[PDB]
């Protein structure tokens, strides 16, 4: 006797979507979540911050994402463009260089090497591919070196190296010395290439949902009602020939199938009986979360526009950030959003909380003008202290893992299927990846219930 | 109101010893253990195997270890020498080279480069030291490269490279492509150097306890009686100004202090409120267990002695092992013990269980003679599937961790102290390290109770 046909573990976008798809087909589903809320790495509030709704977690929609805007449209949400006209900045240890709209500065001496370094990164990624990078002829050697070592071999310009460093520390939440070059190259390729992922007004960053991204999982949970269990951290998965028992301490739920819709690092904390096969076990233990904080400051007006700036900036150097204008037309304040990750977040963490705030305002004053001192609101979400997540924005892998265990990202283990963005064939790391992996896992389980 | 003055988490050698020291001073202690037994990475049975007691986990005592033999003597255990006269083997993809006792073969062409490679490894280790390798001027650069890259830069001989590869894959349970050179160099230095750790009849490998190493923790648990809780996996640690609450799901124990006597990977599965400081959090999430299996075959007689062989062998190549004669004079059969780790264990895992057994016998036949076919008993302990351990013999670290978070191996966090072998100033990775770290943590807490 089963409590459900399928138990979905994790109420992020991936698990929420998988649960919705199965529920919509008349499958009996339970959606179990460790935290006191749904959303996972997505997390927003309409009312808690002055100036309008605010997203603490992921919030950008990409121009080639289709499951995410289609689901948002089905749930009654509306999008708005994130595209901000004006010059992006490229800042090198506080030395401001003004872009031409989203392009490198007019006759920057590093423009040509940046272009070549992006072509070479794309080419390395193409050699790996997204379907089976672990099976690629090139992968063993690339997976034995770090991104930092690849930069030392292939990049001469300090500017180009600093741009690559901010992008790895943010997009993977980890230092170029910590990430496998094979993992990085694969990651960027499977996100439609480097220009896709680093777009300030194109590629992965073009739109938002009015009212916050957390609405996606909240509206799904409303419809699932009593089949959602919060404060239900999964501690043990048992499997036998007829089903799966999922435990939260002594609390237990029995189903025919289970979908793990959480990162490999989440899986590593659970006890499996029988034990997982070896590649999946190594993958869970050795693919950690990156580290990222999201800092937001609100103001009366997007005063950066007085210098004709977009508010986007590659803030490069020892305390690197990716900065955006996060303002919506429906908001009553303007927002600057800054991301800081990996080794730059380690430095950020070494500062006192008051030093961090003062330092972030000094950056904004340097880049955007003195009106940056006239703050209305200052907030940080440090993803490293979020219980049952412990990092952001994504899973990364150190040397030797992708080539030896990557095939375990996607493969079911008996009656346990993997969703979560890390299992998506493309757009792993993104909400779109979360939905595609949820779709895949719901379809696989639905075929096994028929 | 407290259930105890101190809760010790983990009944390996480290936690068992810390609990004993506090208990012996009249401190009220609870010792909580996830598994259905004590011992952790130590695990033995006097009666379950034919031919005498057998150790599934760690069992060697080193010639410079003093807490381990002193504790064994206090508990009424007896030691026996593990030293086996005769020629050790050096085998390169099945090509047998016969040592002179424990020394390289007479006029081996690789003898000189092996000697130089050991001096250079020792020198790199000395530059880091054991007291604070994370603070060493050299550490950032060494911690940005793998052991494999250091071998490619410093070692020319295929034989020397294959010896280094079997030693890293066994002593760290991980591939030379996965381990930071800084972590490896530090690890070997803090174990009194490479010759210490690779001794077949000297250094770290000279003696055993008659009746098995599991006796150490079992006899401690007998005296602690009802203050030992088995099947009590810690899921949450909460701290406040007056004490520590330790949870196993809804079950809870309150004390004034807590000692975590388990690897950083064990800590990563627990939820901390308040959250841990950042370096300790990164350390727990990113310092994984190695992978190791221990294969044992018993025979009527140590037939290898008919060729004048000790039974020790560096079995090098694509399926590498460290082999020992594991026979005690009090045993009624002779034992060959083989360790296989890291990338060699990945290959081992890719074979069927029957292929693995056939392959191990073919190795023994090649090295030691045809009488290796006349088996009495065959057993494997795969440490990767042991619940709440998930690996062996030790914690390792990938690039970038030791230099950025290593200072969190030893430092208390408010009322939570760290024991476990990984916190030992020297002999981290070893039972001796486990006892020294338990001693340190019990002394620190005892001073705070006074
Ligand atoms: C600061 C930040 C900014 C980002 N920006 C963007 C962006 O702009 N665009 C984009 O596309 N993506 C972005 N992302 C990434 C995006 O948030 C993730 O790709 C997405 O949320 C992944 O969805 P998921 O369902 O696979 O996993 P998660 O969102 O991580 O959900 C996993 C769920 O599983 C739960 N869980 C964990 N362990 C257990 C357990 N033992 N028992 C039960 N439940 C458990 C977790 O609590 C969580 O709710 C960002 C992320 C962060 C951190
Ligand atoms: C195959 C093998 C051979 C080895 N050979 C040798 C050798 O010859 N000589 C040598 O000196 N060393 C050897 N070792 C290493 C030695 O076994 C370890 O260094 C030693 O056991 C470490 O002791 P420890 O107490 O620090 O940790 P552990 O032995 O790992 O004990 C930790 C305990 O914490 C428990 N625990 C984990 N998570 C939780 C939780 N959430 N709640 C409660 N409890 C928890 C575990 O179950 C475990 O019992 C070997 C190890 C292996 C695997």
């Amino acid at each position: 006797q089963t409590d459900a046909d399928v138990i979905v573990i994790g109420a992020g976008p991936s698990g929420s979507y998988a649960a919705k798809l199965l529920h919509d087909q008349g499958v009996r589903v339970k959606l179990v979540e460790a935290k006191d809320r749904v959303g996972g790495r997505t997390w927003s509030t309409k009312s808690d911050a002055p100036g309008g709704p605010i997203d603490f977690g992921g919030q950008w929609i990409g121009e080639t994402h289709v499951l995410l805007p289609e689901l948002g449209a089905e749930l009654g949400l509306e999008t708005v463009s994130s595209v901000k006209p004006g010059n992006d900045l490229f800042v090198f240890n506080g030395d401001v260089e003004v872009g031409e709209e989203d392009q490198v500065p007019s006759g920057a001496s590093w423009a040509g090497e940046l272009s070549r370094s992006f072509e070479l990164l794309d080419e390395v990624g193409t050699r790996l591919g997204w379907a089976a990078p672990w099976a690629s002829e090139h992968v063993g050697e690339l997976d034995s070196m770090t991104v930092a070592q690849w930069l030392e071999q292939n990049v001469q310009s300090s500017e180009v190296r600093l741009i690559h460093e901010v992008m790895v520390n943010i997009l993977n939440g980890a230092s170029t010395t910590e990430v496998s070059m094979a993992y990085w190259a694969y990651f960027v390729h499977q996100g439609e290439g480097i220009e896709s992922l680093i777009g300030t007004r194109s590629g992965a960053q073009v739109a938002w949902f009015i009212g916050g991204m957390g609405q996606v999982t909240e509206l799904i949970a409303d419809k699932l009602g009593d089949d959602v269990h919060l404060n239900w951290p999964v501690t043990r998965i048992e499997q036998d020939p007829t089903g799966v028992t999922v435990f939260s301490g002594e609390r237990r739920l029995r189903a025919s199938f289970a979908i793990l819709a959480a990162p490999p690092s989440a899986g590593s904390r659970m006890i499996f009986d029988p034990p997982l096969p070896p590649k999946r076990a190594q993958l869970q233990a050795r693919a950690p979360m990156g580290r990222l904080a999201k800092i937001q400051v609100r103001y009366d007006e997007p005063f950066w526009q007085e210098r004709g700036l977009s508010g986007a900036a590659f803030e490069c150097g020892d305390l690197a950030f990716w900065l955006f204008d996060g303002s919506k037309p429906t908001d009553s304040l303007a927002t600057i959003v800054g991301f800081i990750g990996g080794k730059h977040l380690d430095a950020w963490h070494a500062l006192s909380p008051n030093e961090r705030e003062k330092r972030f305002i000094e950056i904004l004053v340097n880049n955007f003008g003195d009106k940056a001192r006239d703050v209305r609101y200052v907030h940080e979400t440090d993803w490293t202290v979020q219980p049952w997540t412990g990092g952001a924005p994504v899973t990364f892998m150190p040397t030797g893992l992708l080539s030896s265990a990557g095939s375990a990202l996607r493969e079911p283990v008996d009656r346990l299927h993997f969703a979560g963005t890390e299992a998506a064939p493309m757009w792993s790391g993104y909400i779109e990846g979360a939905l595609r992996a949820g779709k895949i896992a719901a379809g696989d389980v639905l075929a096994r219930l028929a």
